[PDB]
């Protein structure tokens, strides 16, 4: 063999991938400034144009001279490593470092592997105009809010850097009352390589661990290094006011994917989905509680999956809560017989949160142990009864001729439909 890796170093397929195109390195091409890029890239952007690299514009034209001649531009030693351990993605690949080309594969590649608490892509049929949305972090005052983004991609896209700004109004001392952010990764520190999902992670992580020291609002900046609970306290006020948190427990994350499978094209008031998040725990209280009892009557430490599903036939009515079971049935089997994967709501098909339904029903005090198929039942019963009444809900915007649901919307669509009245009337 002409060359092989110690185990621990072979490199990642997402190590693999081309900083300008964000495909798979084929022939690859590294510069004496040991910077790569992969053969098709290396002619439309270094070959055929500029001379330079791209990463850091160090002039290469007497080594491509060089290496031209005798055919030797390529990395060997890395082709090779690469075709050994991904074969299949190097057959499957001045076309190349086209921005339309490289959106495309961001957006691809987005849609693989979601970045974690994060979703971006294209508002309506324009590649260089996204939105993003981000969830606050658990460890930060942002916590359950739905945050909303601007993402316009430059022409010469990744040579410049993505424009990026909220659209959410947020209380931080970087992130100014237009949304602008200051962040290094947008201006001072970016690189063609860099990815609009790891601009999203460095926003997220922002919004963790703010800089004091470079803000755009000094004021904000003066409070958190003064008055750190007073920071937290505003910064949440503002995230129930503006980024649909909520007092107890928020879902609106969760709501707001689910909505957009049942009605993409509909949007939802952070009225509407204050009152989606009540809906929310008061299912889950009440499904917990009966789980709790019945566990308890019947001598068992655990709350498990049936007892989920037994309280779920005592709480909601009939066909309600046929489907309601169905749909619990199919994520745990679902759920059993897949891979552990990323997120245990990806492992059980399912939008709602799994680990932290876990963690809830476990803080709750609801009983000694809480087996691991209960919290993929119940998140599937809060989804499916999610969806139904979203569903409901648009379609009565939609026959008022309006394109955003509201209080008013969910009110009727719940009153209309028997089964959603005696769950839900209160
Ligand atoms: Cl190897
Ligand atoms: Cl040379
Ligand atoms: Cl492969
Ligand atoms: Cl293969
Ligand atoms: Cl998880
Ligand atoms: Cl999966
Ligand atoms: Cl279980
Ligand atoms: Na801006
Ligand atoms: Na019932
Ligand atoms: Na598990
Ligand atoms: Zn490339
Ligand atoms: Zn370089």
């Amino acid at each position: 063999g002409h060359m092989a890796l110690p185990k621990d170093a072979i490199p990642s397929l997402s190590e693999c991938q081309c900083g300008i195109c964000m495909e798979i390195l084929v022939e690859p091409v590294t510069l004496p400034c040991n910077h790569t890029l992969c053969k098709p890239c290396f002619q439309s952007t270094v070959e055929k144009a500029s001379l330079c690299c791209p990463f850091c514009r160090r002039r290469v034209s007497s080594w491509t001279r060089y290496h031209t001649r005798r055919n030797s531009l390529v990395n060997v030693e890395l082709w090779t490593i690469i075709q050994k351990h991904y074969p299949r993605e190097c057959k499957l690949r001045s076309g190349s470092g086209s921005a339309l080309k490289r959106i495309n594969k961001e957006l691809s590649d987005l849609a693989r592997d979601p970045p974690a608490q994060c979703s971006a892509g294209p508002v309506g049929d324009d590649m260089f105009h996204w939105q993003a949305t981000i969830m606050g972090p658990n460890d930060s005052p942002y916590q359950g809010g739905v945050f909303f983004l601007t993402i316009h991609f430059p022409t010469d896209y990744p040579f410049k850097p993505p424009k990026v700004a909220f659209t959410t109004r947020i209380y931080h001392p970087n992130i100014n009352s237009n949304g602008s952010i200051c962040l290094d990764i947008l201006r001072s520190q970016w690189s063609p390589a860099l990815t609009i999902s790891k601009v999203l992670l460095s926003i997220c992580s922002l919004l963790c661990d703010p800089n004091p020291d470079d803000p755009l609002v000094p004021e904000i900046a003066r409070i958190y290094k003064t008055d750190r609970d007073k920071y937290n306290r505003i910064s949440r006020e503002w995230t129930q006011k503006y980024a649909m948190g909520s007092r107890k427990e928020s879902y609106s994350i969760y709501v707001y994917k689910v909505l957009k499978q049942v009605h993409p094209d509909t949007g939802i008031s952070s009225k509407a989905m204050g009152i989606m998040n009540s809906f929310v725990n008061d299912i889950f209280e009440r499904i917990a509680g009966e789980a709790s009892r019945l566990a308890h009557y019947n001598k068992r430490s655990t709350i498990t999956s049936r007892e989920i599903q037994t309280a779920v036939r005592l709480l909601l009515p009939g066909e309600l809560a046929k489907h309601a079971v169905s749909e619990g049935t199919k994520a745990v089997t679902k759920y059993t017989s897949s891979a552990k994967a990323k997120t245990r709501s990806s492992r059980a098909g399912l939008q709602f949160p799994v680990g932290r339904v876990h963690r809830l029903l476990r803080k709750g005090n609801y009983s000694e142990r809480v087996g691991a198929g209960a919290p993929v039942y119940l998140a599937a019963v809060l989804e499916y009864l999610t969806a139904e009444i979203l569903e409901l809900a648009g379609n009565a915007a939609r026959d008022n001729k309006k394109t955003r649901i509201i209080p008013r919307h969910l009110q009727l669509a719940i009153r209309n439909d028997e089964e959603l009245n005696k769950l839900l009337g209160r």
